[PDB]
């Protein structure tokens, strides 16, 4: 099988997604990474009887043992949200979390695939991709920021909506993964569809406000980390299909494009032995997603440039 | 399919565990409570595009509306004190919790199974059981104390040193569960196998510390969390396969029996439309076992005796 790292495996997201990769039959070795805990993360992980072979790192000095041979890269690694941060006084520490860990997987294993999932995916995905270049070991095929939580609370919802059950739904995203930037494509839903106009509302504003509405939930006191270790492994899981070699794997996933006139943008993609076989454009949309894509490119544009200046500096 | 309730989902073992039940297919209905933060991981949990729905229950005052017309009840539930422990302050503390819950369960679904995973199972299933008596709802088919990650451990520890991979190594542990009571029969494994003495003994010292190897890897702050929830659900899922009418599903489990002269003991159990159908006897044992029988037989009579007088006063 494959050999998986994940970067960040003691926190909120990093641990559930750690059990679930960890019970992934397609993993053979699977590499926890953090700052702190991640001994004892992975002590816990090392217990399940599951094929894959589970291993801690702890510390930047242990970073790139972690990299090593790793098939994907996987990298919810990030900070909290608090209250006292800013939206930007948090965007400059992942901004600097994203850039260290990148620099390493930049030169530890440059034909890995990466889904990067750091906070916010809009910026830290050119971030990435910048400090990659600045590296020569860019390949846009490779790196993919994770939108799949995006998918699936599109998913959810409609099927909510439409009475069926969400595992027998289809929502292509498009966009960026954040508020507007999400765009889902209620006009593509599968099975084929009628919504109300206040249903297409509610089910685009609440997939854009996904995340909010989990935080507020919790309080202030955390963000969605369940649902997100979920898609991110359902994520995963699609690379880990392509890499060995399935045909037919699409996802939507924030990718290098040009589908666009952006230089970033999530839409559908084909997953094969490379990474990414193929960026699918986004398809018939109607006016509602039309202006939707307006709107969404306006943010979109910006949030690439904060991340594209953060390293070209 | 089925409804599940998980009492202390919002939890270090909580979370995880509701993350993969809420995946579970046989799951129709998923209920959350807990005396803290149950909104925020319901909200969380509920994006999940899978089957099961899931609602999310907080506080004593909540409680039987959680565990009405459940079919399984999964109780993780407990606290953690890590620093100035005793284990004793900590018995007492979640004797109070088991004793509440089961109270609770005891009004509101008499035939759910149950699933006890509050620590000290050896003693909390006991008082549990004390509890169903002093109410009348006593079915000692429906009350299990998931031993489970004994079993996983075991599985996995064996297959490490027999260099195999884990999902087909299966290993029978009976007795309690903590320290010496935890028995596992390394005689018995599949597929049949030789060990040093060195291995049996290493192996069976390994499996009974365990817990203790996490706690300690955690650095005292904390427990393990991913390969309990892990080992509950797959547990959960016996008895939900059990539930639904499958034939051979045989897991250990602590639960009230006539295998010993001790009144609950863990050992193989067959469980099927009503809970346990069957509870096995020890099978054969080689020397080393019935020495190791003996001992935690010694540990565990105090220690059912600790839970069944808690509640006898």
């Amino acid at each position: 099988g494959f050999k998986v790292a994940i970067l960040g495996a003691a926190g909120g997201i990093g641990q559930p997604l750690a059990m679930l990769m960890k019970m992934n039959p397609l993993v053979s070795v699977l590499h926890l990474y953090d700052v702190v805990n991640a001994p004892g993360v992975t002590a816990d992980i090392s217990h399940m009887d599951t094929g894959a072979v589970v291993r801690g790192f702890l510390g930047q000095q242990q970073l790139e043992a972690a990299l090593t041979g790793m098939d994907l890269i996987i990298v919810p690694a990030g900070v909290p949200r608090k209250p006292g941060m800013t939206r930007d006084d948090l965007f400059k520490i992942n901004a600097g979390i994203v850039k260290t860990l990148c620099e390493g997987i930049a030169k530890c294993c440059p034909r890995a695939i990466v889904n990067l999932i750091s906070n916010p995916v809009n910026s830290t995905v050119p971030i990435a991709a910048e400090v990659f270049k600045k590296a020569g070991t860019y390949d846009p095929k490779r790196l993919l920021g994770v939108t799949m939580l995006d998918v699936v609370r599109a998913n959810t919802f409609v099927a909510e909506v439409l009475g069926l059950d969400p595992r027998d739904v289809d929502v292509p995203v498009v966009g960026g993964h954040a508020g507007v930037t999400i765009l889902p494509l209620l006009s593509q839903v599968k099975p084929p569809s009628s919504f109300t106009q206040e249903e297409i509302s509610y089910l685009t504003d609440r997939i854009q406000n996904g995340g909010t509405e989990v935080v507020e939930a919790k309080a202030g006191a955390g963000s969605a980390t369940l649902s997100m270790a979920y898609a991110a492994v359902k994520f995963a899981d699609a690379c880990l299909r392509g890499l060995r070699g399935d045909a037919g794997v699409i996802e939507c996933a924030f990718v290098s494009s040009q589908v666009t006139e952006l230089p970033f943008f999530a839409s559908k993609v084909r997953l094969g032995r490379n990474g990414i076989e193929e960026v699918y454009s986004l398809g018939p949309l109607n006016e509602y997603e039309r202006i939707g894509l307006e709107k969404a490119k306006k943010e979109l544009a910006g949030s690439i440039e904060k991340g594209v200046s953060f390293i070209r500096s």
